[PDB]
DNA sequence: TAGTCACATCAGTGATCAGTGGTTACCACTGATCACT
DNA sequence: TAGTCACATCAGTGATCAGTGGTAACCACTGATCACT
């Protein structure tokens, strides 16, 4: 029973001529930084390998069909397994997908509902159980309901039955002999249970009663009812069955059956109202409400906002807080009328907003339904505007149905009005018996399976009416873990992405543990998380790419971990023996008692109100249990307003209440964790806004201008500039007149600096260096790009070939020193999401050094020593989920380490 | 190389709990009776796992050790009009793909080549472009025009420069042709001309010419300019398909002259197809003869003999109309008016008033032609399928037009298709897909499928074939370490056929990769590796597994059943000389000219056990099924199809009947028994119906079948399981409450007729139940029957899908050779060893001497050498493959087949006796 | 040489019913050059 | 501290299309039970 998986000439990018071994029955993690290849093996080799192996072999059968559109390009595998990937889908908008139908709950509660249903108004062992019950010497009658809810005169019907001269009939509860048979008219309702045998219950009867019960279960196919007629124990008339009301068919997505407005999984129930302006605190002039911080629309809006402002008398930039509430109620609610109003942008256009608005519940509508902006329009509606369907509940039934549905079981309002946590621990609390509590099978088991699944990782804070477009990164790294893990099959290879993003280290110290247990099970798991507590618990570590260019193509590490601590070339085994992962003592008292800024009152779902204290000119680091509100208060919260009111961003400010030291912070950088590198359009050097000046430089050379090339013409996505030939991806074989070098012949005449486009993309970063120095804007990118120092990529370099995680790092680079005061704030995201912690170091160096410049950096962080080297640590909520939301500690990482509150500062004094 | 398949937890209904660990480097064969086990263990256990595997993991028991496999199962292809031959060998959309990759439809940077390309120093007037046609007035166009500058102009057929517009009017058409610049040819002269023609590439539209603008305009501006159409590619949508006959193949329904295949029989006996119809013969003779009194012609006389006059009159009738009206045999009058267009016109409106159009397959494909010229066998638009080949050279540089599958076979178009030439842009690399078509072309040939056209379909298909092809099409693959699971693809039909399709296992083999075989072809065996032995019983007791691997295992093993013909245990041979005189009784078919017939006479004797063999699927199972026993059918019960072509039948006066059986497997459905399928389970609830306690309610005896609701359980849908599943997986066979094994209601067991209940009964094997229902002969025959062919273990209440389908589905013919207790009474039997194994063959050639020599006729199709030397006459056909054959090589006596020198059969022989 | 013997089973002969069998996007985000101060 | 005092050159900044990213017959099958003589 061997346990190896072996991969050989593994070649894509950077990545060349890998021949591993992965062992079984253990986790291996592979490390390194993004953009050394790591990535892409451990994603689009070996399980666009398997997937590949997997669709090629069947496509006529109607149910693999729908594969083979994948086109995945690597060499070749052997010796491999069906592998299943977890990651994030980015499918940019899931609002026909609620919650429910991504943790596959819709069609099992859909089939838990036509399980039971009962509408209010078998076996042979059913059909004696019943009679041998029966108390004897009753007299009753045999009944047979087979022309059930069809009315009309049945005499043709009533000469039928007289030719098999059964000599009984019922209708509508009266009886009559065959021979003597009542009046029957097509107009009025008839329902007829033809009486079989007026028997009655005495002894050595069952033959009789049988005859009379299974000529209608041969005849109704196995329906017929028993009626007492001198007892009736239970009802006027109690029978017994053997088997608004509209049964017809059962539909969730069809035009029969769904609401004509919602038109099936569409829920307007949305996360909270009052977020458009929830802010009893901020200063109002500083825009509270987005649409008034827009880059240009900012004083569009706020000129009539403040006119409505002096007219009803609200002051302009004033807290709420010193005002009422009523304050901000009246700007919910607003006024009627309009006043004259008219203001110049600057962009310098001029739109005239002339309407009128009822507040900013429907001035926002207003929007919505006037904008030409069609983007905007349903954006600025899910966050902060809460218009469910109200002839259905927001549910997915037609009108007439969801009240008779459930009156047996009444209005229905369940997916789309309730809670996950809620819905969980109320699916499994109705003991109804006979029907669904009968025998173990799997609705049970199946129904507390996933939901304690979610239970005890922690994702009880969700909710099913909430929309699938306020999906937390806690909440995205978790369903998926959740729905992957619900299989739980064994010998299976699962591949992860970094799973850092969404959890803590705590969350961590029990996502190993239920990696382990899925080991128990028997299966295969790959983990690229980076951690040290994921590493040293692999038997074969294997670390890539010693330099992420070609300096570094080759194999760095692969071993039992005891040469990791001997060998300082690999990153990961540079972190342990650092010599730079060291507490680095700071000044730590750069922070001021008033130059310092405050939140205080966020309420927000994922809070609780507390006051977090951010210091000036610090590296000041957020931390703690992802998803107990750290993110939505550093950036849904405050990188929101200060990005909107103090650079012309457009995000909400969210459930908060105050910001200081407006008066002490002049600008503001975010940058996202952002995996975003997918299309060969986008390059390094094409979004980052170098390109365009790239070639307003190329054309500003002689021979550019006497040919009459412009920057314009000088590009390769426009027509100008891009031969037939290449069709634009410049490698077909490459083109025939282009000779691999994407770029027409009557273009590369060019020779600036006897050099052409296609020779300085070529050429390296790293020996470019020396060229666009006196030019001050590409130096700067490029310095900038240097002193990251990964400047193996080239210019014009493709998305697919660039790793996901250093998308954002190229242009972060350059997003760290703007006025050079430099206290601009700088929102972080997580650099242990691909690269790792030498990379991470090097990076520490550069936000030190600019640091001591002057620069402020706030950060969400996951490792230990990148934020001991900082000077200010904030820890907001210890426990996941709920258990979070306030404050534990805000000052010095060893005063936090003497804390035994805060895990983070735990973290930082076990190893000091 | 060692991918150790380890199975675990593996039981369905027979089967139970079979475990076992094997290496994966060679090939398993599955033998034993049909089904009793081994045809569950091939699907519960693999296949099973396979399902488990993938249905997770297409989002939108346990076994482990195992490989990807395909399915090759008689359900996942079949005879389908829709998709012809290319599909199923994966080469219609695979060259489909190759012709769109780089096809020239034959009739910016070149614009300059061309003149780089021609000498320095010739003289051309390159003065005037072409822009897009406009017409009406421009009055406004034009001054925005000279606002931009261009300073020429060509318009109305006349030269401006822009500055001069001429008249313009909205009613007034232009060949709007302006011209863009004043310049001519020069050395060293592009940079200007280039400047003169690029920028007017983004204002025409890609439009710009070189023309004369000169006076004589000798040629018409050397066809200067900077038919082909770019379309749409699809095959099944009807983007580019046939738009009148909706993409489907050329309905080819050759002979127009299949109306009298035998001329020497009488007009009025019904050689006319539709004329020897059970109830129609006459309704068809009434008019034949009213026409025959009126034109005068002869009737009686054979149409050899007879005028052309006569037949082409009764064969286009005439015009007019008589009063004929006449009943039939089944006590129903038909008052047919109308006119009797012979037999061309009115089968025409017989297959279009019709609603089952699988009945009118045989009466429109062999009556008369009408097929759809537009497409001519192309399931392409008729643009197309000239355009991509007219510029690909193909074999000695043809480009014309794409025949491939609708007009050439596999040879002509793989050597025109391996000398494909584009241009030197497909030179520079061969690919993959150049091994990947070779590997499985060249082991199609090494097979011998030569003659085998592309234009083959499901009109003449044949189960050698059928095997050849899909053996061929999963081997294309080529990998290395890949299950390949396959139950019986079709029957054994020859050792020649075969033997040489087998080869390209022995190559494959060498790869690496595994396939296990249910095969009970003898060709497959002794040819292997690692075969087993499963279900030495049938019933619920028949789950066992008893062979190993090698070969020497199977010496050594005594009951795997195998080595009782591998070893030479037991054999049976000819019935003596039986019934079989010389020249009197030996039906005679002469001038049998089918398609891949060539006008021959096959004597076939009367009163013996007689045999087919040779090249197969070259004529000899037509000759034997399609024309023979189609005759005896319509003229001897009253079967519905056309035999074909054959000038005279003889003997058949020493015929009152004919049973006809095919292959046909059992099923997969677990709701049929054999009980319900044989024929015993009708009478079985005739005579339950008189039991005393069983004769008191009305209702008839389907209340005591297992298929009607009457007593029938709620609980397992007739099968003693619930089988109840989500399509995530396919559970595991459990007892029921109420039956726990008995597959039956405890109320009709009440049922105890002579102290044995209905679930009792349908619960011991024939073996015992022989005992009961003895004085009732009607039962008593059956299973005799069952236990005499070797189904005695077999379990009568028993699912279809895990039993026999050779031994105890030729049950239901082999009880009815006393008909009438002649008994020579002809039968036609397909290759019964398919499903059988040797003990069971055995047994039922034992039955069938015994009852040949009470005087039967058989004729029967047959290989295995064995089998063919119990018969007493061995009928060969076909000197090669497809038109090769058709001839008779070898008819007579297994000695007379052995000693003609032409036979394949006959040197078969030779080697073994 | 012809009107006498009981309310029987054949064996399919050989269309129709009925299990199955498969089959088919408005937005919206980032992309992005030249639209602006 | 007096009106000009010489000379372009970075930054991420909206709106939106543009052009990479996500797609029931057929009735062909055969079996079951069966209408008929
Ligand atoms: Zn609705
Ligand atoms: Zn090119
Ligand atoms: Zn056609
Ligand atoms: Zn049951």
């Amino acid at each position: 029973m061997a346990d190896r998986l072996i991969v050989k000439g593994a070649r894509e990018h950077n990545l060349r001529s890998v021949d591993l071994d992965l062992p079984r029955d253990a986790l291996i993690v592979f490390t390194g930084l993004s953009g050394s290849g790591k990535s892409s093996l451990a994603f689009d080799t070996i399980f666009a390998e398997g997937q590949r192996r997997y669709v090629e072999s069947l496509s006529a059968y109607a149910r693999q069909f729908l594969g083979q559109m994948d086109k995945p390009d690597v060499d070749f595998i052997e010796g491999l397994s069906p592998a299943v990937s977890i990651d994030q889908k980015s499918t940019n908008r899931n609002p026909r997908s609620t919650v429910g139908t991504i943790t596959e709950v819709y069609d099992y509660l859909r089939l838990l509902y036509a399980r039971a249903g009962t509408p209010h108004c078998q076996t042979p062992q059913q059909i004696v159980d019943q009679v041998l019950a029966m108390p004897e010497g009753t007299r009753f009658l045999v009944l047979a309901p087979v022309v059930r809810t069809r009315k009309g005169e049945f005499a043709d019907l009533f000469d039928k039955l007289n030719a098999q001269g059964y000599s009984r009939v019922r209708v509508d509860g009266v009886v009559h002999p065959l021979t003597d048979p009542p009046k029957l008219k097509k107009q009025e309702k008839h329902d007829i249970e033809v009486v079989v045998d007026r028997l009655t219950v005495k002894a050595a009867a069952k033959r009789r009663l049988t005859d009379s019960v299974e000529t209608a279960l041969n005849l109704a196919d196995g329906i017929v009812v028993l009626e007492f007629v001198d007892h009736e124990l239970g009802a006027p008339h109690r029978e017994q069955r053997f088997s608004d009301l509209e049964p017809r068919s059962f539909s969730f997505n069809s035009p029969y059956g769904a609401c004509p407005e919602c038109s099936g999984l569409g829920i307007r129930k949305e996360v909270d109202p009052e977020l458009v302006v929830p802010d009893p605190d901020r200063t109002l002039a500083q825009g509270a409400v987005a649409p008034w911080s827009n880059g240009h629309t900012a004083e569009y809006f706020t000129r009539m906002m403040a006119g409505l402002g002096e007219a009803l008398g609200f002051d302009v930039d004033t807290p709420w807080r010193k005002l009422p509430a009523k304050a901000r109620k009246a700007i919910l609610e607003g006024a009627d009328e309009q006043v004259h109003v008219r203001y110049r942008n600057r962009y310098g256009r001029t739109r005239s907003y002339y309407a009128d608005f009822e507040g900013v519940l429907a001035f926002l509508q207003r929007k919505m339904s006037q904008t030409e902006s069609e983007q905007m329009k349903e954006r600025y509606e899910g966050f902060m505007r809460d218009v469910p369907c109200p002839v259905c509940a927001g549910t997915r039934l037609k009108p007439e149905i969801l009240a008779v549905t459930l009156a047996g079981e009444k209005s229905i309002a369940e997916v789309c009005e309730l809670s996950i946590a809620d819905c969980a621990d109320f699916l499994n609390a109705l003991t109804l018996g006979p029907r669904e509590q009968a025998i173990a099978g799997q609705v049970l088991k199946e129904i507390r399976s996933r939901l304690g699944f979610l239970l005890d990782v922690g994702l009880e804070y969700l909710s099913l009416s909430r929309a699938a477009a306020t999906l937390s990164g806690g909440e995205a790294q978790r369903i998926r873990l959740a729905t992957q893990i619900g299989s739980g099959l064994v010998g299976v290879l699962y591949v992860l992405d970094e799973p850092s993003i969404g959890l803590h280290q705590r969350d961590n110290r029990r996502l190993i543990e239920t990696l382990t247990r899925l080991r128990d099970l028997g299966n295969t798991l790959i983990v690229v998380e980076h951690d040290e507590d994921t590493i040293e618990h692999a038997d074969w570590i294997v670390d890539i790419g010693p330099g992420a260019g070609e300096h570094g193509g080759r194999i760095v590490h692969s071993g039992p971990y005891d040469e990791l601590l001997r060998n300082k070339d690999s990153i990961t085994g540079a972190y342990l023996s650092g010599r730079e992962s060291i507490e680095i003592p700071a000044i730590r008292r750069s922070v001021d008692p008033r130059r310092q800024l405050t939140v205080v009152g966020a309420r927000e779902h994922n809070l609780r109100g507390i006051d977090v204290s951010f210091p000036l000119g610090v590296l000041t680091s957020v931390t703690g249990v992802s998803g107990s509100g750290k993110s939505t208060l550093v950036n849904d919260i405050l990188a929101a307003v200060l990005a909107n009111r103090l650079n012309g961003a457009r995000q909400v400010p969210g459930r908060h209440t105050r910001v200081t030291g407006l008066d002490y912070l002049d600008k503001l950088v975010r940058v996202d964790q952002s995996p975003i590198g997918r299309t060969p359009r986008s390059n390094p050097a094409t979004y980052t806004g170098v390109f365009d000046k790239i070639r307003t430089l190329f054309a500003a050379t002689t021979e550019a201008k006497v040919r009459g090339y412009q920057p314009g013409r000088f590009s390769f996505n426009v027509k100008g500039g891009r031969c037939e030939a290449c069709t634009g991806d410049g490698t077909i074989v490459p083109c025939e007149v282009c000779q691999g070098a994407r770029y027409n012949r009557e273009t590369l005449e060019v020779h600036y600096k006897g050099k052409t486009v296609s020779e300085v993309l070529d050429m390296s970063i790293e020996e470019a260096a020396e060229f666009f120095e006196p030019i001050a804007g590409v130096h700067r990118y490029l310095r900038t790009l240097v002193d990251v120092g990964l400047g193996y990529v080239r210019l014009g370099q493709p998305a697919p070939t660039l790793s996901g995680g250093e998308a954002q790092r190229v242009k972060l680079a350059s997003e760290l020193q703007k006025r050079s005061t430099g206290r601009t704030v700088y929102i972080l995201d997580e650099p242990t999401t691909g690269l790792h912690f030498d990379d991470i170091r090097k990076l520490l160096n550069v936000i030190n050094g600019l640091v001591d410049k002057g620069n402020t950096v706030i950060v969400i962080e996951h490792n230990l020593d990148v934020i001991k080297t900082s000077d200010w640590i904030i820890d907001l909520g210890p426990e996941g989920g709920a258990g979070g939301g306030t404050v534990v500690a805000q000052g010095t990482p060893e005063d936090v380490a003497a804390v035994p509150a805060s895990y983070t500062g735990k973290f930082l004094a076990e190893v000091v």
